[PDB]
């Protein structure tokens, strides 16, 4: 098959670039099954400042120079890099901002940034921390009974609870409402992205994109997506008959282009579906760390104490005082960045480093191997707070983008944050959090979608009174 199925697969030959040698068809895809978090490393540690790979007959070449990362990410970011990885069939959730492109995106970008400011983070703050009381109690009840517990379920329960009421001011209390269909619907968002069959040979073959849409066939699961949509229609319609939640804004933005219904929805889910598997994954990698390093679990504690005597309710200027935590879930962040990697399109033909890469291609800027880089971290694999102190040297922020840079960047990345952080706040000022016998020591990561443990992290909760 020398001939059949490698049309563009002499292009980084010819320009140079280095990179492992393409299957005819399926280019490298075969090297993702070790996790894409692997094949970057490695690929990192073997070629250096750029290599080059085939998603099928699709080019994908990667860059670790800060300086031309710099470049994708922000210099030219509205006029070569605008979009992401080619987008695949999802119906009417196109137009959500994780997948809307070009002035499409623009437009709906600068439609829901005032949302997401730090200003509206603070207005919000009471509804958000309100969710750590469910949280602990939740924490409580399974700790009682002296049997480690399973991390997943309840911060899973937590990321889902907080990101649905800061979107509808709902308390949906995920951990005991499973028959609940909001919450059975939502949960079918955890096989996402998966390299299934239809995902495979959407990346093989992305012309095949036009077909399953005309066929109603969605990345998405369909029935979740319906019953969300069908869900908002029913909440803007029961408050047409003082609320603060995403929801509203988008209501209120709407009646002041403006945001079409279809759209609104779109947005809405997405919200959900961003900030409910990766919220949930880097809380249950923090604890690990904090478990099999009590010092800094109790160093964090004493700053939790210090700051909030005698179980002081946070508030947000307690949670500014906070560095040490900060470090901690920087420096989490750091070892287990969930989304692996940023990916950027070249909308035309253009010269990245000297180097000609044709339009269409794919470039990856591969977080996860840039923040295990040893040229960068001193001890990379070492879970060390002490690297984002004041007291060392700035963060290159082209380095360090578990939330990526530029206009483009996690649109939710403060309240991703605050919400992480006040769930810590909550368990570490109740509990206490210790190895067993069934703690997977050392991590192993899984190998597909978002950053994952291979094994459910298990851990003893034993209160502090
Ligand atoms: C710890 C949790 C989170 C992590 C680690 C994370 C990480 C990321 C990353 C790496 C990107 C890609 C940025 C790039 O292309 O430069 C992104 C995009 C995005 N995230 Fe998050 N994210 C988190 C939570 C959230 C939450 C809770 C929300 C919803 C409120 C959210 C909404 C978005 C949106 C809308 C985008 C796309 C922005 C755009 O296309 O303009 N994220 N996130
Ligand atoms: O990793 C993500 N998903 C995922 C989940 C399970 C397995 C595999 C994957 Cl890839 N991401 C992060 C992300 C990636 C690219 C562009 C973004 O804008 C964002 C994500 C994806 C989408 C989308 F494209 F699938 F619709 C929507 C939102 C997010 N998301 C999560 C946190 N913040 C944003």
């Amino acid at each position: 098959m020398a001939l059949y199925g490698t049309r563009t697969h002499g292009l980084f030959k010819r320009l140079g670039i280095p990179g492992p040698t393409p299957l005819p068809l399926l280019g490298n895809v075969l090297s993702y099954r070790q996790g894409l978090w692997k094949f970057d490393t490695e690929c990192y540690k073997k070629y250096g400042k750029m290599w080059g790979t085939y998603e099928g007959q699709l080019p994908v070449l990667a860059i670790t120079d800060p300086d031309v990362i710099r470049t994708v990410l922000v210099k030219e970011c509205y006029s070569v890099f605008t979009n992401r990885r080619s987008l695949g069939p999802v119906g009417f959730m196109k137009s959500a901002i994780s997948l809307a492109e070009d002035e499409e995106w623009k437009r709906i970008r600068s439609l829901l940034s005032p949302t997401f400011t730090s200003g509206k983070l603070k207005e919000m703050f009471p509804i958000i921390a309100q969710y750590g009381d469910v949280l602990v109690r939740n924490l409580r009840r399974e700790a009682e009974k002296g049997k480690p517990v399973t991390l997943k379920d309840i911060f899973g329960a937590y990321s889902m609870d907080v990101i649905t009421g800061t979107s509808f001011g709902v308390n949906i209390d995920s951990l005991n409402n499973p028959q609940d269909p909001f919450v059975e619907s939502t949960k079918k968002f955890l096989k996402f992205g998966f390299l299934d069959p239809l995902f495979l040979s959407i990346i093989l073959f992305p012309f095949l994109t036009p077909v399953f849409e005309a066929l109603n066939v969605s990345l998405f699961p369909k029935d979740t997506i319906n019953f969300l949509s069908k869900s908002v229609n029913r909440m803007k319609k029961s408050r047409l008959n003082h609320r603060l939640d995403f929801l509203q804004l988008m209501i209120d933005s709407q009646n002041s282009k403006a945001l079409s219904d279809l759209e609104l929805a779109a947005q809405s889910i997405i919200f959900i579906f961003a900030g409910y598997e990766t919220t949930s994954s880097v809380l249950s990698f923090t604890l690990y760390e904090l478990a099999t390093h009590p010092d800094v679990q109790q160093k964090l504690q004493k700053e939790i104490d210090a700051v909030l005597p005698n179980k002081a309710p946070p508030t947000y200027d307690a949670v500014v005082q906070m560095e040490y935590l900060d470090m901690v879930v920087n420096e989490t962040l750091r070892l287990f960045p969930v989304a692996i990697r940023l990916e950027r399109t070249c909308k035309k033909d253009v010269e990245i480093n000297g180097v000609f890469i044709p339009k269409g291609s794919m470039v990856v800027i591969p977080t996860y191997a840039l923040h295990h880089d040893p040229k960068y971290w001193t001890e990379p694999e070492e879970f060390r707070p002490e690297r984002f102190s004041k007291k060392k040297d700035s963060i290159d922020p082209y380095i360090y983008t578990p939330f990526g840079t530029g206009p483009r960047n996690c649109i939710g990345m403060r309240f991703a944050l605050m919400n992480m952080k006040l769930a810590l706040i909550r368990v570490l000022q109740n509990f206490s959090f210790k190895p067993c016998k069934e703690t997977q020591i050392p991590l192993k990561l899984d190998t597909q979608g978002l950053l994952q443990p291979e094994k459910p992290i298990v851990l003893k909760v034993d209160s502090r009174d």
